């Protein structure tokens, strides 16, 4: 196929020997499998063959586009590799798994070849990016069915349980990472996953969830308020609201991933609550959660059609709690389109 | 000097002997173990023969200050996190840490040589405590609950994943963090796949249904198989899930102290063979089961490793007939002074 193509190309290019391809959203990227147990994928100059243990055989042979083979033991999979001296490997691939290679493979050099991964994953498909529009649909049920069972004494991780469950009902192989539901001073907090706290009258509440859909993934942020808001509660919501629609309305191609997350940063500086602001404006999404690009002040990714980025600005406060709007977006050839569209004016 | 906790001494008495000046740990059920901390983000133990420290990006200070049972630091470029590192000749680490953060830590770090502390960390982990093995059991008591659920939710019309849908939720419910692996419900000739996880297909009279979860709590994990079969079974159907049975029974009852995983693998899977199903039970007999659900012992015929006292392993076999059928029975058990004990107590008994 043409991946596997671009990859021989790059192996020309870099002297390489052969490409080992083991990380799960890699594997199923190239062969269109996804062996739960160690797939591995092995590239030469005019060849690409799966590796599987005898246990994902049967799915596998039924679901890769490349030839596949069976093994019963890891010793059989080193054998298939000796003769290789320089090896193209994932900047991901584990420690033992590199010290086995060396000594059963005899391998005489590792090379990263992260950069043609990244380079073809960067840039959404039109089939790809109809698979993240519908997770971002599923998301977008998912927090609004979340507002619903808010209310005053509820669990946070029972908001939780109910909205993962019915992403699932919806066609949702299991939540895209652990489902945040965070309120009062949680909402402040870094990594708010849902707790065994109880959602209080007055706590500002961020949602922040997403749906693992046919292998892709969406990401989306709400955050809302339990009754009325006090004055501080609306000014953070304000301004991140205005930060997150400037930088939706910014995104093209063309500019730098770093221009864009200096919108939205610049208008949450002037207003003073940039030390509050204390993430990256977003990130890349596909058949991982976080991937290429980072939108963020280090990453300077020239923009271009076809990427699917999350524009998430925030701003947290110890105790008073933090307000989060988050979209995942898609460079179109002249601009951007929400694939998430649940309504932001929330508070 | 620091006044360190048990697991971090076993680690340094294992970087003296093999000539290491300090280990980094850095995978989260490992940093969890040690620490007792969950840095979602990136936490980093560095353990020297004087002292241990837990490294943590600014995002998760506070909450790693609160949990963690060892002194912690932060850092906000990763500049600064090499820079403690700068002086060490040769660092433990973890089988796996990736590559890329490897190449880092020569470049940055300058460090020289880099060796495996695998050993200690397996040596520690492998065998339980009684309060990791009540964690363990209400995790299994959870997952009990779960496969009960599943039978009385599985009906023909059903769909797979709406099954899965709703035993997930009513562990959430239970207590669970949530499962501890892709919920399994593989119905008719899904349940030939080992790893089927539950699809849109829907369920119908007459078919064979696998159903392999199980729940994670307070850190630790529990998992369990149970077929069943909708309806009334063909002999067939009911041939292979008596084989599977007998097997899985006769492991359970073998598994004991001094016994090795490679014998005890031997025990099902010749038993399963005898019947010349042999070239179907195309996977190991278990593995062992905590923080991960799966970890040391690999119950298989390419592990040597010694049952003893405290380990937590599965006892899984299973016959699966391409575009047919299969069935698996699967228990998490504790190895006791002299023999076994099922954490998962689900009747096998389905069909
Ligand atoms: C909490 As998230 C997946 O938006 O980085
Ligand atoms: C599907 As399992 C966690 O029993 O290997
Ligand atoms: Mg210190
Ligand atoms: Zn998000
Ligand atoms: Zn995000
Ligand atoms: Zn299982
Ligand atoms: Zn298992």
């Amino acid at each position: 196929n043409e991946k596997v193509k671009k990859i021989i190309e790059f192996m020309d290019k870099n002297s390489i020997d052969a490409v080992l391809i083991a990380k799960n959203p890699n594997v199923y990227y190239i062969s269109g499998a996804s062996p739960l147990a160690g797939g591995y994928i092995l590239i030469t100059g005019e060849s690409a063959t799966l590796y599987v243990p005898e246990l994902e055989y049967e799915m596998a042979k039924e679901e890769s586009n490349i030839p596949v083979e069976k093994f019963k033991k890891m010793d059989e999979f080193y054998k298939a590799l000796e003769g290789i001296k320089s090896l193209g490997i994932e900047s991901s691939l584990p420690y033992g798994f590199i010290e086995e290679l060396k000594k059963k493979a005899n391998i005489k050099e590792f090379k990263k070849v992260d950069d043609v991964i990244r380079d073809m994953r960067i840039i959404k498909s039109e089939k790809e990016i109809k698979i993240i529009e519908k997770a971002c649909e599923i998301a977008d049920k998912a927090v609004m069915a979340a507002i619903e069972e808010i209310t005053e004494g509820k669990k946070e991780r029972e908001v939780a349980a109910k909205v993962e469950y019915l992403m699932k009902m919806n066609g949702a192989e299991k939540p895209a990472f652990d489902t945040i539901i965070a309120s009062g001073y949680r909402s402040a907090l870094p990594h708010g996953v849902a707790s065994d706290k109880r959602i209080e009258r007055g706590d500002l509440v961020v949602i922040d969830l997403g749906a693992l859909y046919q292998h892709y993934n969406s990401d989306i942020t709400r955050t809302i308020v339990v009754g009325s808001p006090n004055e501080k509660q609306k000014e953070i919501y304000e301004i991140v609201l205005e930060a997150q629609k400037k930088a939706v309305e910014s995104a093209k191609p063309g500019i730098t991933a770093k221009e864009l997350d200096s919108i939205a940063r610049n208008i949450i500086a002037e207003y003073g609550y940039g030390e509050y602001f204390n993430h990256s404006l977003g990130h890349g999404v596909g058949l991982e959660v976080h991937e290429w690009p980072r939108v963020s002040q280090y990453d300077e990714t020239v923009l271009r059609e076809g990427m699917v980025i999350t524009i998430e600005p925030g701003i947290y406060i110890p105790k008073i709690g933090g307000v989060r709007i988050e979209d995942t977006i898609l460079i179109t050839k002249n601009g951007s389109k929400r694939l998430t569209k649940t309504e932001r004016e929330l508070i």
